[PDB]
């Protein structure tokens, strides 16, 4: 029994001196997140200390408006849908310049698809939908007017830059593209900001003195440290070199590895993340093509077993995930993946859907309703998450009774980036959930998008995101929304599985670190972070 929530995990008031390195497994070619190449948690940890947001994800998953950057965020209107931000008057970047509407106005006209075409970023999530972005004289009121509703407004300058900086460096395109992607950020609007970088080695931070938050900086320098190879990470964490690790993919054996080192002062943390497994199905060409094949091989999955063999002997009522749309936790999930018989382990059924279909059994092989042979499935999935390695031998057994041979592939080119209609058949990876489902859905359900790699292709789907996307609340929304996740589910192209764990290990001698097991993570709050004081 504990008195520590979610959100309260390893709280103190920590003395002020010393420093925390915190390891991380890419190395940092580029500084700007909101771009397409600097899109990654690594980036995204590293530059939070330095980038100030509108509004923040905490660990409970819910956003908390930034109170040291704004006195307030309200929605003032809705005919036409209006959103006024009042900055701090001590909100300044570290060369003392203000933080004002020219940082909102910038960063707007960077993702808004209209202003600066060429800009080359992730998604604009919404900033398009601003239409009229306008400050007062004194550059502390901004008020956003939207086009047309959007629900996800306070997503929206989640990361903000220095406009006055951005504009000596060009047109708006070539400062966002090269200045502030390029270069090591020597300026800051958080509590730290960057003393030097080493690439491959070493990001070193230090108090920017000009911090303006109510809380911190509490150390006299944080650090990044460069492991690329994360099995690597907890042996640095016993010998000193670094203070903290935060490995995707944590096995039974690092946790137990982990406990062990409890006498050396290593303590761990480990959630549910916002990243979930799941299986995808090529249905715009081969076998898969087919979605009597689709649904018979989803039958046949044992997600029971699946779970069994890969999360429960160290994770104790781990879910299952049975949606492609909301985590368990959020509104509107349900297990629409079961109600359909997928992951039921049921092989007759499978059996039934195929013959159903036309195909046959001969000779231990499955023959296509032509009665030629069905070709060995190429089932991919990236390196460095042991489970999926091996969920996809354990889903090769499921369905080998049905007549049905794999061909498992990884690698560096096994990435979904990489996916091509001609290249899979099969493949296991993760999505990042965000806090609103219906954005994060308008990126992977719809026709030409980013993410929709297994071709779900299907107005009434599209419709539906919309129609969420513009709802008045995140319960609205997810009402509207569950409509779309029972029809991707009917179209059996996207299995789901279930969430990562998070592993944050570290020395306990850090307060206010704790997980937040999101794509924002634990670095949300460095101006928190200290180590506890010794006894004089």
């Amino acid at each position: 029994v504990t008195g520590e929530l979610i959100t309260t995990v390893n709280s103190g008031t920590p003395g002020k001196g010393g420093e925390v390195t915190f390891a991380v497994t890419r190395d940092i070619t580029n500084w700007n997140v909101t771009s397409a190449l600097g899109n990654n948690a690594v980036v995204r940890t590293v530059t939070l200390p330095i980038v100030p947001s509108a509004f923040m994800v905490q660990p409970d998953f819910t956003l908390k408006m930034n109170t040291d950057l704004l006195e307030s965020a309200e929605l003032t209107s809705t005919d036409p849908q209006t959103v006024v931000y009042r900055i701090r008057e001590d909100a300044v970047w570290s060369d003392g310049v203000p933080i004002t509407g020219d940082d909102f106005i910038y960063f707007w006209k960077t993702q808004n698809r209209r202003d600066c075409p060429e800009c080359l970023i992730n998604a604009s999530y919404g900033h398009d939908f601003i239409e009229t972005l306008e400050q007062d004289e004194t550059g502390k009121v901004v008020t956003a007017t939207f086009s047309e509703p959007f629900l996800g407004w306070q997503g929206l300058f989640m990361f903000l830059y220095p406009a006055h900086l951005a504009e000596k460096h060009g047109d708006i395109a070539e400062s966002y593209n090269n200045f502030l992607s390029n270069e090591v950020p020597a300026w800051s609007g958080g509590p730290y900001m960057v003393e030097s970088f080493d690439p491959g080695q070493l990001v070193t931070l230090v108090p920017n003195p000009k911090w303006y938050g109510e809380k911190g900086p509490y150390l006299d320098k944080l650090k990044f440290r460069i492991i690329t190879d994360s099995t690597q990470q907890l042996t640095a964490l016993e010998n000193g070199e670094v203070d903290v690790i935060y490995p995707q993919g944590a096995t039974q054996d690092m946790v137990e590895q982990a406990a062990g080192l409890d006498y050396l002062g290593i303590d761990f943390q480990m959630n549910p993340s916002a990243n979930w497994y799941f299986m995808g199905l090529n249905s715009k060409a081969g076998p898969m093509s087919d979605i009597a094949l689709r649904k018979a091989v989803l039958t046949a999955i044992d997600a029971g077993d699946l779970k069994a063999k890969t999360a429960d002997p160290y994770l104790r009522n781990w879910p299952h995930m049975g949606s492609v749309m909301f985590l368990p936790n959020q509104a509107g999930y349900a297990d629409r993946r079961g109600a359909r018989g997928y992951g039921t382990g049921d092989v007759e059924k499978a059996k039934g859907i195929l013959s159903e279909a036309g195909y046959k059994l001969s000779g231990g092989s499955l023959l296509d309703p032509s009665g030629k042979p069905v070709s060995t499935l190429r089932l991919s999935f990236p390196p460095g998450y042991p489970a999926a390695n091996d969920m996809a031998r354990l889903i090769t057994g499921y369905i080998a009774p049905l007549g049905l041979k794999t061909d498992l592939l990884t690698g560096p080119n096994a990435t979904a980036d990489y996916l091509l209609s001609g290249n899979f058949d099969l493949h296991l990876n993760y999505f990042s959930q965000q806090v609103f489902p219906a954005v994060k859905a308008g990126q992977i359900f719809l026709r030409d998008t980013r993410q929709n790699y297994f071709g779900f292709n299907d107005p009434k789907i599209e419709e539906i995101i919309g129609k969420a996307a513009a709802a008045s609340s995140i319960e609205e929304s997810a009402a509207i929304l569950s409509e779309a996740d029972e029809l991707a589910m009917d179209y059996a192209a996207l299995f789901p599985i279930y969430q990562l764990p998070t592993a944050l290990i570290y020395k306990e001698a850090i307060l206010n670190l704790r997980d937040n097991p999101n794509q924002l993570g634990p670095a949300y709050n460095t101006a928190e972070w200290g180590l506890a004081e010794l006894e004089h």
